[PDB]
């Protein structure tokens, strides 16, 4: 088994691994007929797709499709910084197959980080 | 497939955008037998429903009517922008296909 | 198709509009067998339940019911302002048919909010 | 139907109340084999399980025996108080049946006791 | 029925407890073909998957598996420490069994507690 | 006579509506031989074409495929918003048929 | 020979000038077989085309045709205000016979401009 | 049924929505046979017709088509803003389908109506 | 027989009263095939129709249903305050069945 | 069809990209006999010419593009030239913001 996204993107023909360090900009979401997907975007211009559920799916996929839509509409809302996509790229949006989220920023450090720009201001 | 809400809306016969760039007014939803629905509202006095499960409804839409309403229910409680509905224009109020968020 | 909690309400026997303008003051849950149900309360004593689901609800409500118990939950832990509560009066406690929930600017809140525009004035 | 969980928790043999009025300290999940369980613990020592799913539950328990562990979940990771929990003290740990969740402490009343500190201090 | 994650632990072959007292430094979820798995890393470099479902798990698993993502994805977006992992070491990474999450106010966030009574108080 | 450019688009087999509502990202053009075209992307990876002239041309046409490299070079340099473009999906890059810019 | 738009407009059957003192809404061009056009519209709803060169052209106006959409498109980006159109009423949309542009501040509209530089000058 | 005069418009062929936001500049009525018509024109300078009844109208329509010509007059009597038309645009000159009239007050008659509250208090 | 809007709305299945004590904010009307209709609207937002003449009107109703958009016209262009409208609920927009007009 | 211009200019031998990421420094026009060219510079010292005459359009559109280009400062990102000629010759030019 895979330790981490890039390794497991490497198992798969058509993908490849965009990073992107980024929160997600737009979330768009379709429960229209034959189009019951969502659409991610990235301020660098950059467009993610969650297909359609079809014929190209195995069984087991079906649940983790609908846990990845789960994901990005959290992760859109919490603005939690996206570490990298892997992506089919013979689909247009390209089409998530996994997503990886590391902040880097440490939890206290957020808060050790806005105490220096009040303690560098008073005294 | 489309790439974006407005391309995705023009692609169904009786759909129109609207464009609020507003968080949600309101949220109304009803466990009634009949009306299993959601209802939005804006500032601006703009009404939005998510239909009751129906027959002009496939299989496929089931679970995506149940998230939408998920959507609508945590936009609302996080002050979520609202860019884009995409909407049925033949019901009363008009019903939401798809919806677009950005900050 | 209704517009609003009020005309979705008149369209049912035994019912009425509950307007609160206020947070939920406590929720309850169980899992017990035949009390698998939510009951809230709001400041005012007033109480209502989410019934079991039962013999008086055809396959349709099954998911409704599951969804307003979870309304219910995410309203009180963030303290979301209830409008108005559609309820079947006859049942004790009081049945929840469906839920408003819009940001009415409290009484005492316009004269607080007037006294911080005041008050980050003088001092 | 009770109103509350004092009045539900008396139409079972072999449950009590505890009244904890605190967050929960600890939350534990399992999905080992015959062990898919929910832990609680509290400051003072308490320890409470949802029950694995078993002979002892009815189909109607299904869904809410679910429900609990996120009610669980969500309320750790709030620090939600809760208030009270009716269990089963035939079970070790002791098994949850229901639970209750207060606020009080008004919403306002804690923006009116920084505006009665900030309003002794300048005039 | 155990009482913590480390008596759970105790009840099954090829497994061991690692204690991290640390949030989740990674979240990655894949809904590729055959590699519906989540995988969780810790700053210290621990890495960890919940498997794919499979021939080794038991009905009774599939909703725990499920709820098990779903908690590590909560616990990554709140940055929930992490007490314990129960896990199985037969796998490669490590396989989850069970989590424990505990508050214990970190050692240095008592020291940004009074940092904040101190820097609210002079300016 | 059409009176948009969605309707315009419908006249032809092999069409279709892109709504973009923003500049364009980048602009390519060549001279080197039986590759004399234009490419235009937007920031969302969208490509388009002006077609090579050719075969598939009428004679009508010629002075327009002129035409729109003019418009895109401007557009482009003046940071326009394009609304829609009609293109040919039986090309890769899709080929422009029609644009429509709008404030 | 013609002395302005309106006079020019008078020397041809099927016309009418439209006054727009208006900018350009929208510019729409075509290369496609048989709709080789310009469609420009204004705000109020008014849609223009310049037709397709065809054999209601006499040879002296193909420069003409092309000039006018080079004009078209210049004025739309440069935001220029078009004063009037002279079209064909019987074409569908109206077909451009001829446009001027002046930067026309209205009649009434300089002496609001002088009685808002006296009435900003007493009180 | 549609709730405004440009939804309606959209639901018939060959038509538009012209928005004038401006009074009827000229009211034309016509008794000769075969010509029993009424014409209006804006200072704008477009023109529009409500058509001799007949050819292609319902027995439905021969009413409103009387009412449209009744509405025109008093509208132009009383200099009362059209805010939109619905017309056909296959006929010359352009035929009214539907009148919408708002009092939406013009761009410099709030200057208009400024210097008329620091007119009347000055002198 | 009824004395006022109100009592007169309780005899029909499916109306209710909107109290607007308003003047119209606009009048929209149709000549359009299958579309003769009214549409008014008032500052607040509400808005409702006049109904297309249809099979679900009685003989005695069509002069009516002409007097009613007659009066929603002159009720605009002299900006008369609306009291009540009585309206079918169960249309989209809400149909008029009344209108009362008071100079208060 | 190429979708941008590095896979165009792989199309052809003589050719290479140059990534300027910048706008003309300076642009020279000529109307002399047998010299109808183009020259841009850019401020890094390349050199670069439109050479000497449906590829006659191509090659007259290339020089309003160029003049275009240096008038309103646009950033050139990439120049696909033939590197057989001194200065070399631009092919395709490419506009990023």
């Amino acid at each position: 088994t895979p330790q981490n996204i890039t390794d497991l993107c490497a198992e798969y023909h058509n993908t490849q691994i965009y990073t992107l360090n980024d929160k997600i900009f737009s979330y768009t979401e379709s429960l229209a007929g034959k189009r019951e997907m969502a659409i991610i975007t990235f301020k660098n211009g950059a467009i993610f797709q969650v297909e359609v559920p079809g014929s190209q799916h195995i069984d087991s996929q079906k649940k983790a499709i609908e846990r990845m839509k789960d994901t990005l509409r959290i992760a859109y809302l919490t603005e939690a910084k996206v570490e990298k996509l892997c992506v089919w790229n013979n689909k247009t949006p390209h089409a998530i197959a996994a997503i990886s989220m590391a902040n880097g920023v440490s939890a206290l450090e957020k808060e050790v980080s806005a105490l220096k720009e009040k303690v560098s201001a008073l005294e």
